[PDB]
């Protein structure tokens, strides 16, 4: 097929592919420590003909945890952990990007530091379930806690332990840093008018919604390079943790616009939930693409022919493919020689081990 397999410059790196795969919660790190293990290394390594993997959701410090087994970036035994991960993919000649996230309201006071509350843009519950572990490590659901709004004087701190993320995911061998700011996580939950009821200048206006995330974006690029940044954003639609508010496309092309003038390397859209949501339109789409001078990948249920479709419009550049990826580790392969796809087994997609993670064969 025609464009999906061309290679594109993503800021600081080169994708030989359009085919990126989906970050993707997983669940098997290790705990105590929310360690990245060899097999999420040999997992990886066999995604590795991806343009570029995007990595599972990865705390930026214990405080951002939200679901147990999701691993974090702030420890020291953790970048020692992914430093080995990133060099596989690395002798494999791919590239990885790791998705940071504070998940914010979407936790639970067990995984907190202290057994405390955890921390929001307000003090209103999220009203779903997380995901912990029982007393054999199995995955089980738990409804999210009720969170305590951070007090204005704790958003520097915030700040700073997404900057030092960033400075540690570089230190692990990270291509590019992904900015978890969709689904309803902490990013998100300043930004949407439902989770933000603060009076300060971090709620009420779409400027003040955004503020905390721009000043991330900001952060970032200082500590490392603008062209080493991407951003996940889940602007239009509900999410289940969350929706965009009823100026949701308007306060979306603000945001992009304000993204835009750091000069960062993609824009990852999502572009709905799991759930579904109503498809973007072709005219929003290019108030998108005029607005934003990086790279753009779409994400959401796509198919190769919808991929190869708005990439020739010049909508969009690249393609997140999530579940595809969890089931075909040489899906490249497989979308360039039209070849069928494995089956998919959802009930091994959060928590466990070996089965449903790295027993999906290869051609
Ligand atoms: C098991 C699973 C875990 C996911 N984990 C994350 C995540 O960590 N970060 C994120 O931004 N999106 C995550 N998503 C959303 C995917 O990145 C992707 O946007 C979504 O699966 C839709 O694309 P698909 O139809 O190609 O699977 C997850 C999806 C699934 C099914």
């Amino acid at each position: 097929a025609e464009k999906l397999f061309t290679p594109l410059k993503v800021g600081a790196v080169t994708a030989p592919n359009r085919v990126f795969m989906a970050p993707l919660t997983r669940l098997r790190s290790i705990e105590p420590g929310d360690i990245p293990t060899p097999l999420m290394g040999e997992y990886y390594r066999q995604r590795a003909s991806a343009g570029l993997i995007i990595s599972e959701a990865t705390q930026i410090s214990a405080q951002a945890k939200g679901y147990a087994g999701a691993p974090g970036l702030h420890s020291p035994e953790q970048i020692a952990a992914w430093k080995k991960i990133t060099a596989g993919v690395h002798a494999e000649d791919g590239r990885i990007a790791v998705q940071l996230w504070h998940t914010g309201r979407i936790s639970h006071s067990s995984i907190q530091p202290g057994g405390q509350a955890p921390v929001s843009a307000s003090a209103l519950n999220a009203n779903t379930r997380t995901s912990l572990r029982d007393e054999n490590g199995n995955a089980i659901r738990v409804d999210t806690t009720t969170p305590r709004a951070l007090e204005l004087d704790e958003i520097p701190g915030i700040v700073n332990d997404f900057r030092q993320a960033v400075a540690n995911a570089r230190e692990a061998g990270f291509d590019l840093v992904e900015l978890h700011s969709a689904h309803g996580y902490l990013l998100h939950q300043f930004l949407s008018p439902s989770s933000n009821q603060r009076t300060d200048q971090y709620g009420g206006s779409v400027e003040n919604r955004a503020r905390l995330v721009l000043e991330v974006v900001d952060a970032v690029c200082n500590e490392w390079s603008a062209d080493r940044i991407g951003i996940r954003v889940s602007p239009i639609g509900t999410f289940q943790n969350v929706d965009n508010g009823p100026n949701e496309e308007a306060d979306a092309l603000y945001l992009i616009e304000e993204l835009a003038k750091r000069g960062i390397a993609y824009l990852h859209m999502s572009e709905t939930d799991l759930a579904g949501g109503k498809p973007y339109s072709e005219a929003f789409r290019q108030k998108v693409r005029e607005r934003f001078h990086g790279v753009i990948i779409g994400a959401g249920a796509y198919t190769a022919e919808k991929a190869e479709d708005l990439i020739g419009k010049g909508l969009i550049d690249a393609v997140a493919f999530g579940r595809d990826y969890i089931a075909n580790p040489d899906l490249v392969a497989r979308l360039q020689k039209k070849a069928e796809l494995n089956p998919q087994r959802p009930e091994s997609f959060y928590g466990g081990g070996a089965e449903g993670y790295t027993d999906y064969p290869s051609l």
